[PDB]
């Protein structure tokens, strides 16, 4: 076998040119394919201000549309998700102006709104700007938007306690229930990370005595969109859930889960709109062991 | 004399709860002493749960904390390591939810590119699931991560012989240079070894006409990790290195050795985190030699 990595680590300089520009055109390539024949003299052109803008800026900017078509078509290469066979069905959210944490805070808030939409749960990913040098990259540290925290007998999600005792660290007060949604750990422009609290009417719970619940909204926090030879190591995504008491609950609280209905009703919209891998999303290597403090 | 045996052979049934049960408290004993006069009623409190747990189940799980605890003090006890004197300085990637060869392969690929850090070497281990019945054994085949294959004039490595014949034999493409990577033969629950070509990317080499060169990463794969009973039959780690050219080449092309400089550097930082041997590495038998082919 030759598999490749799912990985796509740091960088501690930019794409040499020469490595950029095959992938840039390869994209440009693919985007302007999709008009099958269609616009070639769009796509001559696009190749041109691309070149150039790579050969002076050492870079270059999708433009919306480039960026809109590149998520979907990495949601479409994510070999294991379920929910790519409705992949038109998803809403971008440009941050690639962020700068701060206060505004990735901000723009996070934000998804989670539409995202969560009273449990009529609606597919969104936020993007923010792209590696430059890869001295200056944007991470959510999080696995997920919304996650519990696990504490100590474990008082919590035994999945996160690594996570956990980093926020305490970093500051977070540790209450020590079982259902404590952890702070959001922010990472802008490569500095250190900010916690942010969510604002605890952001999240919606499924609730399964055991006094058990859940939250609804299911997002990836932490990979990185490779598009065109580009790399956006912060682009926070959501769907929602695919035990039959969950299942149930899920459905009297009018939360979506991909059942049937779900499933039948989304291909629908996806149908209706009808009318290496690349792009790809990848796993990075967790923050904290790889981040240099400043203070 | 009576020195101990180095290596530590194969089982074809579980640990005997009566051989376990005194080796896992003595493990908890040494682990809680660490917290000298500190948590007594957290030892006792460990002892109970890892006690019934050993009767229910048969056997136990470390805590990442006691994993990574075994695996810098089974570091400080390699006797002829002279990295051991910086032991604090070491990256645990806890794979011992892993079940399959691919799944092994990312976790490979994950630990050669954060250890690799484009030449400024960290030391990582990544640990996978514990022997079981002896039956289910996870093992890496090669004795390095990264290593060249000798073939015919000894064309490679005339130390990898044996091991090069092998991939050959498992199907491996047999080029014929001397600087000829070898895959990765991975053996995941005691299956037959699969075959993984290790991204080429991923491999950094220091170019010493002769045109010569070598892998920047210096990585054990085929040790065994033994801790309060259990034991790791695959644990691969790394560390940097340690013929003059060589010596000017990697401090030229800024790879990782320990050189003076690099002494008082990680020696420094291991000081800075100031504020029978068991737990230990032991050899194991090649795997070949005793693998039971189901193919
Ligand atoms: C709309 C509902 C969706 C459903 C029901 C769904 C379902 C799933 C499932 C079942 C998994 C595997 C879970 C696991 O490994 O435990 C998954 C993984 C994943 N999904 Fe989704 N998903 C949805 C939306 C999305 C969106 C909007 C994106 C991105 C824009 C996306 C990207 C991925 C990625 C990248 C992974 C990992 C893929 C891999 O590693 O092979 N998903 N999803
Ligand atoms: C950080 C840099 C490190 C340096 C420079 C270093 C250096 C060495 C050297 C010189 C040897 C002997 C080589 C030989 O026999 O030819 C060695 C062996 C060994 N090292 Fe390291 N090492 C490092 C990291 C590590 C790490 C991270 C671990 C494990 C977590 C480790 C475990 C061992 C083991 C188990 C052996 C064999 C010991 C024995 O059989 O007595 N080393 N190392
Ligand atoms: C090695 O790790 C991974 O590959 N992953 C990717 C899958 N995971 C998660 C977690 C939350 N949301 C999503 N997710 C949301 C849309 N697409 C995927 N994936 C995480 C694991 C997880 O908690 N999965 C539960 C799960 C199952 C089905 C889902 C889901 C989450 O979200 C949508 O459908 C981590
Ligand atoms: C009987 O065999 C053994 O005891 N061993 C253990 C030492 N060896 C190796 C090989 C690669 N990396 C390491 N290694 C890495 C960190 N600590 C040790 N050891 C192998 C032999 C070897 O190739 N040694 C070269 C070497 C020398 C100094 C090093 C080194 C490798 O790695 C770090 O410092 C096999
Ligand atoms: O948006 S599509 O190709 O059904
Ligand atoms: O981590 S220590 O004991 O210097």
């Amino acid at each position: 076998m030759n598999p490749k990595s799912l990985t796509r680590g740091p960088r501690d300089k930019p794409t040499p040119l020469e490595e950029l520009l095959p992938h840039a055109i390869e994209f440009i390539n693919q985007y302007y394919g999709s008009f099958k024949e269609a616009k070639i003299e769009e796509h001559l052109a696009r190749l041109e201000a691309v070149t150039k803008e790579i050969e002076t800026t050492g870079t270059y900017q999708l433009t919306l549309d480039e960026l809109i078509f590149a998520t979907k078509m990495a949601w479409r290469n994510a070999p294991r998700c379920i929910g790519r066979i409705q992949w038109s069905n998803l809403q971008v959210f440009d941050a690639r102006n962020c700068s701060t944490a206060q505004e990735m805070f901000q723009h996070i808030c934000r998804h989670i709104l539409y995202a969560t939409n009273n449990g009529n749960i609606r597919s969104a990913i936020t993007v923010f700007p792209q590696r430059s040098d890869g001295k200056h990259d944007f991470r959510l540290w999080n696995s997920q938007l919304i996650r519990y925290a696990g504490y100590q007998t474990i008082r919590g999600d035994a999945a996160t306690l690594e996570f956990t005792q980093l926020c305490i660290d970093l500051g977070w007060k540790p209450r020590y229930g079982r259902f404590d949604v952890l702070p959001l750990v922010l990472q802008a422009d490569g500095q250190d990370p900010e916690v942010f609290e969510i604002p605890p009417d952001l999240v919606l719970e499924v609730t399964m005595e055991l006094g058990l619940k859940w939250y609804a909204l299911p997002a990836v926090a932490n990979m990185l969109l490779e598009v065109g030879g580009l790399e956006f190591p912060a682009c926070p995504f959501n769907g929602w859930y695919m035990n039959v008491a969950v299942l149930h609950s899920f459905q009297k609280q009018n939360v979506t889960i991909m059942d049937h209905h779900t499933a039948s009703e989304s291909f629908m919209k996806h149908m209706q709109n009808e009318y290496v891998l690349s792009p790809f999303y990848y796993y990075q290597i967790e923050p904290w062991k790889t981040h240099i403090w400043q203070n």
